[PDB]
């Protein structure tokens, strides 16, 4: 049998470098929710696997120029990896070129502010210019705003796409650092899962405000034609019904709390 | 060629309800609700014509233990009586082994309905007392959750529910709602958060959802294995999700209609 190549991304608390990782080897370098999830899926499906961090550090978008997929989606589409086990958002355009399991986690786009910022809704953001705001590159959130027809959401896209300097960031960690460093002049649009994790991490200076802007899920992704597609989907549902997904969430979000795409 | 698609669904408010003047009407026009509109939207993005049919046993779907025959909407798909189910039908592992589901169009979890003022705030609360009975719907995903759970609190509940006399189980959501309302706080109903939240905004506004949700999952649109409709419908659901149409329909049928304003 073949060792299954799992593309994933460095995103806390889903995948994280262990403390002394530089002397560690292979899968053992990494910890977190998706690292556990991978082990769970692989157990129930009976395969050996190798975690590989996505080379370009992106979730995945299709270049408008060349129509070439980057990120984790690209690794699957071009035969570089066999499965993606990541906080990878189920979308129509992605479903057109890869397969997704039933979701293992729900999320929605959300607003992160530095505590005390005078904002509580997307509409609030759209109606001012003092406080800048942006999203991750090459993910589902930027794409949600590029395509939304909803007034406020289209208004925000028109601002973000032309703002100088760039309001987009390469990594979620860069987005939070900006909110943290901007003395309240940068708000960050990100998935509620990541917002809710950051909110329980020192220095406890960020906050989720307002309700989510949309409703969707993360799913384990496979190349078209993969023999793994069905075994993995049934694995996800079994882990859901066994409470394991709830246990993993509590382990990596709240067991880990410090402040009580 | 093109043949009319048979839709199996279930009279479950606000998903499929009889229109006020239903006796004057024929076919699809007799019905209204979240899933009536959803069926309309799916049919239009997939380009098929369809008949809404109400599941004859009024059940969601489970496999009998002696015969191993599926009842409910699941049975209608499995045994070839319907072409698609467009209903609040919970995606589960046992059902995914015999039918296909689209990606979810709606999120939900098991929850607790109480008569206002009942001294219960959680599932643990229910499990640690005997004065207040509690139950679930038959032939649905919530009963099976308790039957199979290995979590101590939920198993304790099943062990009680399964042997209680008289029966704590109901044949329809309506009959659980009624039992809560007429038992003076001595009955609590376990039901999906979506339906709990809907009932909470309906007169006489004497029920409340309490405690967190006990699990997390979704409803999908289901098709029999081999169905030509599987991929078009799956993509239609995602288009409708991203267009915000699924959000628009939830509001239409839950909150814009608030009377307190499986
Ligand atoms: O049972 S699932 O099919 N499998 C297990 C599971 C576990 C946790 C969450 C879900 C889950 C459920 C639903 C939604 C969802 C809701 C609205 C629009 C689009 C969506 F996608 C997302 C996620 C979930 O869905
Ligand atoms: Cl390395
Ligand atoms: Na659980």
């Amino acid at each position: 049998n073949k060792t299954v190549v799992v593309t994933t991304i460095l995103e806390s608390p889903y995948v994280m470098m262990k403390k002394n990782h530089e002397m560690l080897e292979g899968n053992e370098r990494y910890e977190g929710y998706c690292v556990d999830l991978a082990a769970e899926i692989a157990k129930h499906c009976g395969f050996k696997y190798k975690l590989t961090i996505v080379g370009d550090g992106k979730y995945g978008a299709r270049d408008a120029d060349t129509k070439i997929w980057n990120g984790m989606v690209g690794e699957l589409v071009y035969g570089k990896a066999d499965i993606a086990i990541a906080p990878l958002t189920i979308t129509l355009v992605r479903e057109e070129v890869i397969d997704f399991s039933k979701p293992f986690m729900s999320l929605g786009i959300s607003i992160m502010i530095k505590k005390g910022t005078p904002i509580e809704s997307a509409e609030d953001l759209s109606k001012q210019t003092e406080i800048a705001y942006g999203t991750l590159d090459s993910g589902s959130t930027k794409e949600f705003f590029r395509r939304s027809k909803i007034a406020v959401f289209d208004k925000m896209w028109t601002y973000m796409r032309s703002a100088e300097p760039s309001v987009f960031v390469r990594t979620t960690a860069e987005g939070v650092a900006r909110v943290r460093k901007s003395k309240g002049k940068y708000a960050y649009l990100l998935e509620s899962t990541m917002n809710e994790y950051i909110e329980q991490r020192k220095p406890c200076d960020t906050m989720k405000v307002g309700g989510n802007l949309d409703s969707k899920g993360y799913g384990i992704a496979t190349p078209k034609g993969s023999s793994l597609r069905t075994p993995v989907n049934l694995a996800v549902l079994k882990l859901s019904e066994q409470g394991v997904l709830d246990k993993l969430k509590n382990k990596w979000w709240y067991d880990k709390g410090e402040c009580g795409e």
